């Protein structure tokens, strides 16, 4: 009853810089690099640690479009991030518990590798739609390629 999807890519920007921006600065990194997807970010629980809850908002239009992220684990030393999503118009009336996992590393060419993964938990006996899970792979991957330019252009970004 759970879906498992993983991705793998790399970048020339350092993972500790993109990590701090993605986890320790996602409140102003996503709404600044891509203001077309998220419009605001306000942690609802804790402050980013495990068990915390972040309320990300979108601005695709007037209709309110936001989601809730529950931090699951973090690796400021390995540059890894893991949280659980509980809200999101994309969950349709079938999905419920969402699991999100992201990991960063370094390559032999100096660049840095980025491994991401996500899961779904539908309530009852239903399944997600490829166009949905597949489209999410581009919404999460494309963003990762936007942050790489964030540090590749901003040598001061939390650095």
């Amino acid at each position: 009853g759970v879906f498992t999807y993983e991705s793998e890519f790399t970048s020339e920007i350092p993972p500790p810089r993109l990590f701090k921006a993605f986890v320790l600065d996602a409140d102003n990194l996503v709404p600044k690099i891509a203001p077309q997807a998220i419009k605001h970010s306000e942690i609802l629980w804790g402050d980013g640690g495990p068990g915390t809850i972040k309320k990300i908002t979108f601005g695709e239009g007037s209709q309110y479009g936001y989601v809730k992220h529950k931090i699951d684990s973090i690796d400021k030393e390995n540059y890894s991030y893991s949280y659980t999503l509980i809200e999101g118009d994309a969950l349709g009336d079938t999905l419920e518990k969402i699991s999100y996992e992201t990991k960063l590393v370094a390559s032999p060419s100096g660049g840095s590798i980025i491994k991401s993964t996500s899961h779904y938990h539908t309530k009852g006996n239903v399944e997600i739609k490829e166009e949905h899970v597949k489209a999410g792979k581009e919404k999460a991957s494309n963003l990762f390629k936007l942050i790489e330019t964030y540090l590749k252009g901003h040598p001061d970004a939390y650095n």
